[PDB]
DNA sequence: ATAAAATCACCCGCACAGATTTTTTAAAACGCGCCACGGGATTTTTAAACCGGTATTTAACGGTGTATGAATCCCGTTTTATCTTCCTTTCACTTTCTTTCTCCAGT
């Protein structure tokens, strides 16, 4: 209800993978197929 | 190299609150002087003590029915004891400027 138990171990797992995951796929490396990260092909 | 979040100086007019800065005014002071007042030595008069006596006026005493003084419990007020601090100060160190001493190539 209004307070729920949580496990610290579980909290910080799922927050640290989403984290990176998206870091990882969607900010830092580029394509191979036309070398572009997103913000360039957004920009162009 | 991509993301998340932040900070400061000045220009132009106008109205007002607060902080210096002259300017004026009433109190305190100084010097000189004179006459109002108090001391000393006589006359005069009256305030209060003393004898009466009488005629009131007060205070001590015995019942009722309260209003308040000492005790307890709190909370804002002011004192006092107790921490940190920025400018003064020198001072050994470092840095930076000024003069001097050679080198030294050229003729």
């Amino acid at each position: 209800r209004e307070i729920t138990p949580v496990n610290i171990e579980e909290e910080l797992k799922s927050s640290y993978l989403d984290y990176a995951m998206s870091v990882i796929v969607g900010r830092a490396l580029p394509d191979v197929r036309d070398g572009l990260k997103p913000v360039h092909r957004r920009v162009l």
